């Protein structure tokens, strides 16, 4: 079933609309390109001053705190990379609002006592972006993902870790292996993130349309 | 050997040509972004009223029929996703014609009696696009793929299905695992789709250049 | 730690800057799209007349020589494909210089006496691009990669080759499986390419900033 209630500017349009969607698509791609390379000045430039992000391993975080704990994770050997997999934009020109839709694979490299493995999670980043009236610059205020499917990837093609059914069961279908593997590192995993189906799926689309309509949104789903 | 007989607008150029290639590249990315999310209003907006698409599992279909059977497949648990892998455009400004070249991986999740597995097929979508003279809007009239290579992907890193040599043999090299796995679902697989080499490879490039030259094309290869 | 000493034009900006970054991002994507399809006229159009490229299997090569040996490799059955994984640009408008940052997976299909396998190497292509003052056209003068991680991929989901520890040990971490598998084909592998960490990582960022500052660069790291 079509999750969108209406249509927004997403293809063709004026040169101004094309260039707005291009600018927003660049912001989205900044997450994989700059985070994976620890280009923190570039990464911070993507966001509003009051921005919040959500991940499986951090839950919601103000962006500056997210950068702090990301640096700490990287210093402790955490190795998360991204593959961007298709980016388009929904633009609301009169509201100065846009949604960036960026398909991706989160590909995180782990060790098991040594057995190397990736967990690859196909997902869709949703960037809630706004245009500064004065400068015309787009910035992201919120980033939250849909989680679609995941898998365990052997690095040598022979050996892979083992997860019990009970170890995987507490996580939503879509990020069970990613959640379980990150939990083994000691992280407290957010279990209230949207997947391909269900309650939080409709909720995410509701908040996306609220944003594009100009409202405040409610992406804080534990209170 | 270089399959192109000549060169078209593909890099640099005027701002108008850059923005035309950008608009066409967005159309291409609409297939992965909108089909994977069942955003059917957005997906239908990519196409002309008389558009036709080709897939391994459907053969040629008018786009509205393709949407109907895609919805039916999804209701029956079919789980096809796409990873877009690099998109560029060949533009013929005087003909109001363009070809979108979108590298992708078709990644389809299957079950085997239960063993979960993906088949990942590296391919290249070819979007035959035309510009409305009145509105200036680009739309896709035809979509057909080159199929380059495929593989079976274990989801848990340990278990994978088994395909006999005879089960794989009827399919062209490039989509043998994808065809064989989709056939197990009951689909009648199109065996006349182009791959990295051979008769239909040259034919596809011939039709691409015919389109860019302004002709009608013949992508219907069974009559 | 943030490897960049300063910031360049990378998001938002004027329409002219947006369109310059778009044009450079297209050049980058030409490598996967045109090389994988043997579209050699298109591929050669990406480069300056005096361009040089670096790969694991060729070392540094003037681009026309690289095309010659790539054609020879393909005739001998070499099967390298690319998946583009996120592309952004650093622009220095006053210098007429840009750096294209293109995340990618090199995915090379091999045989072992027969066992089919891929090696997939996550990497970042760095395109050193310059703008022709007369025409305004962007072209790439240098292409060199960061190599981040790699893995062996079973094609049938059951069988995979075996590499000894000693066979992998001479290569930098980031492309050990890719180097080892290409060496089995008879290629002499360049061992002085940058990875996620260390001496050549800082050197690459130094040369990137030198380029953006307008200098000649020194990417020739064996003399
Ligand atoms: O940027 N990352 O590191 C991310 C972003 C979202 C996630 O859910 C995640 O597990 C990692
Ligand atoms: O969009 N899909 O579902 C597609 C498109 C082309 C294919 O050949 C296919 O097997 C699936
Ligand atoms: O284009 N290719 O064939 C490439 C480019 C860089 C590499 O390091 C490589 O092994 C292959
Ligand atoms: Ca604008
Ligand atoms: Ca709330
Ligand atoms: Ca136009
Ligand atoms: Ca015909
Ligand atoms: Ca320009
Ligand atoms: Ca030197
Ligand atoms: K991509």
């Amino acid at each position: 079933l079509d999750p969108h209630s209406k249509c927004y500017s997403h293809i063709n349009g004026s040169a101004e609309e094309l260039l707005d969607r291009l600018a927003v698509s660049e912001l989205c791609k900044g997450w994989p390109v700059y985070r994976d390379a620890s280009e923190w000045k570039n990464y911070r430039s993507l966001f509003t001053e009051d921005a919040t992000v959500w991940t499986t391993w951090s839950g919601p975080r103000p962006v500056d705190e997210f950068i702090t704990i990301s640096k700490a994770g990287k210093e402790q050997g955490v190795f998360i990379m991204h593959r961007e997999c298709g980016t388009l934009v929904e633009l609301s020109p009169q509201q100065g609002r846009a949604i960036g839709k960026m398909k991706a694979t989160i590909t995180q490299r782990f060790s098991f006592p040594a057995i190397e493995f990736d967990v690859d999670c196909d997902c869709r980043f949703i960037f809630f972006c706004e245009k500064d009236t004065a400068s015309g610059a787009w910035k992201a205020k919120y980033v939250k993902l849909f989680y679609e499917k995941d898998k365990v990837v052997s690095v040598d093609g022979h050996q892979a870790p083992k997860f019990t059914k009970d170890e995987l069961a507490k996580y939503p279908q879509g990020y069970r292996y990613l959640g379980a593997a990150q939990a083994r590192l000691g992280y407290d995993i957010d279990l209230q993130l949207p997947t391909s189906s269900g309650q939080l799926w409709d909720r995410m689309y509701g908040e996306m349309e609220n944003w594009l309509g100009g409202n405040k949104v409610d992406l804080f789903w534990e209170h």
